[PDB]
């Protein structure tokens, strides 16, 4: 168990969230600090658009970069779908056998197999989704979830303190 | 070693205080929280008041509580003022042993020992001080120290939206 490494990391995270100068630049940083220190080998946040019912990729480490701003995912649709709807996590060790699962070959993205979704929930208000991947195909431990769980508190914040000032 | 427990109080506190609907009352519940959490039998808070050159106490759990919004602690004096100008942890087993400490036997406080003092810093910013105490002599652990630590990121951001928000 490396719960005291999760203690430090969520130290040093939230460190830089706070000192991001804008949202953009605080989850680009998670993306890529998740993945350094879980370690997992991607790991994408979807921002909600409710107005046209869909996730947004916001960003990723591990996907296409162009992908950004422009993927979308209907609400209540896939396995994303389905975290959002719960607003509760979703732990798996391979994610491509649950019968919720879309799979998108021509998309030319790795082959996952661990997957933790993780609802960004702000007062009871769903305002997004952070998706974690490994190509292992292991589930993500208790601290694992415990710290992304914790961060997404974090990113919920974030996201409502943008939205609040006209930022999104 | 508890840093699985401190995980999940992290969790559950980071939501709390992000659902508190102003800052006094997030910080007297991380007060409250630390102490039955950790546990601890003393949290106190105080946020700088820069024009007057003295920390203002602000929230307390084990302390008289009359004494919040009262107590002033000048910059520099003492073990506190010493967390202050390190802008670094003070974790000690003994605190009134320790040859900065100012004893106040006035105020009929319990006799604590352990002391943990913590800077709440934004972005290099000084903003106050989260102290925890306890009875038995005993230094706190280090799952302990980072839980605290990492919370009082939180605490900076809270305090610096406040003042922000002219709140304060
Ligand atoms: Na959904
Ligand atoms: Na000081």
């Amino acid at each position: 168990s490396n719960a005291m490494n999760m203690l430090k990391i969520l130290r040093q995270i939230t460190q830089e969230v706070n000192a991001a100068p804008n949202l953009e630049q605080a989850l680009k940083l998670v993306v890529v600090r998740l993945c350094e220190a879980l370690p997992a080998d991607a790991c994408s946040l979807f921002i909600c658009d409710d107005v046209h019912g869909e996730y947004v990729l916001m960003a990723t480490q591990g996907l296409n970069s162009k992908q950004v701003g422009k993927l979308r995912l209907k609400f209540g649709e896939g396995l994303i779908g389905l975290v959002g709807e719960r607003e509760e996590p979703i732990n798996l060790a391979d994610a491509p056998l649950h019968p919720a699962y879309k799979h998108r070959p021509e998309l030319g993205e790795e082959d996952y197999h661990g997957f933790l979704g993780i609802p960004i929930i702000e007062q009871g208000e769903l305002l997004g989704i952070l998706v974690i991947q490994q190509l292992e195909s292991h589930h993500f431990a208790e601290e694992e979830e415990a710290f992304c769980v914790t961060l997404a508190i974090h990113l919920a914040a974030e996201i409502a303190h943008a939205r609040a000032k006209g930022a999104l």
